C-alpha cells in the first residue's frame, strides 16, 4: 500500500511555484516566462523510511473564498516560496504563512528562497533571510528550480516530517 499526501506550494507570483513543482515531479525546466498546469497536481512515487509515498503538488492558479478553500482542502505540507529577485515577495511571506495556518492549520511547512543562481541580482540579504526563518521556525532551502539545486531536499524534508 502507499501514502498519499497532499502538499500545497504558495507565495508570490512569478517565484517559480509551478516550475519548482515541474521540476520535481516530471525532472523538467524550460525557459518559458510562466509556467502552466492544466490539473489541479502532479504526483511523484517516492520511498520515504521504507514506504510507498505518493505526494501530490497542488499548484495554484494566481482568489475567490471558494477557490481558496478547494485548493487548501486537505493538505497536509506546505512549501512557501519566496524569489531571491522579488522584493515584494520576500515581505509577503508572514503573511502567507498566516494564510496557510488560517485555511487549514498549522501543517509542517518548509520556507524556500528559489532563483538562487540569480544571486547576483539579489534583493535579499542572507541575514534577513536566516532572520525570518528563525523568527517563524521554520527549515530554510536556499533552491535553484532552474540548476535543480536543493529542490528534491524539500520535498524529502516535507515527506519526512509528515509521517514521523
Ligand atoms: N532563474 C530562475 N528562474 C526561475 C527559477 N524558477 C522559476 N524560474 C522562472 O520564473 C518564472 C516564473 O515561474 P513560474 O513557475 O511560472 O512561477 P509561479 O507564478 O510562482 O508559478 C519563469 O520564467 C520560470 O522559468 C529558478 O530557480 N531560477
Ligand atoms: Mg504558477
Amino acid at each position: 500500500s502507499e501514502v498519499a499526501i497532499k502538499m500545497v506550494v504558495v507565495g508570490n507570483g512569478a517565484v517559480g511555484k509551478s516550475s519548482m513543482i515541474q521540476r520535481y515531479c516530471k525532472g523538467i525546466f524550460t525557459k518559458d516566462y510562466k509556467k502552466t498546469i492544466g490539473v489541479d497536481f502532479l504526483e511523484r512515487q517516492i520511498q520515504v523510511n521504507d514506504e510507498d509515498v505518493r505526494l501530490m503538488l497542488w499548484d495554484t492558479a494566481g482568489e475567490f473564498d471558494a477557490i481558496t478553500k478547494a485548493y487548501y482542502r486537505g493538505a497536509q505540507a506546505c512549501v512557501l516560496v519566496f524569489s531571491t529577485t522579488d522584493r515584494e515577495s520576500f515581505e509577503a511571506v508572514s503573511s502567507w504563512r498566516e494564510k496557510v495556518v488560517a485555511e487549514v492549520g498549522d501543517i509542517p511547512t518548509v520556507l524556500v528562497q528559489n532563483k538562487i543562481d540569480l544571486l547576483d541580482d539579489s534583493c535579499i540579504k542572507n541575514e534577513e533571510a536566516e532572520a525570518l526563518a528563525k523568527r517563524l521556525k521554520l527549515r530554510f532551502y536556499r533552491t535553484s528550480v532552474k540548476e535543480d539545486l536543493n529542490v528534491n531536499e524539500v520535498f524529502k524534508y516535507l515527506a519526512e516530517k509528515y509521517l514521523q
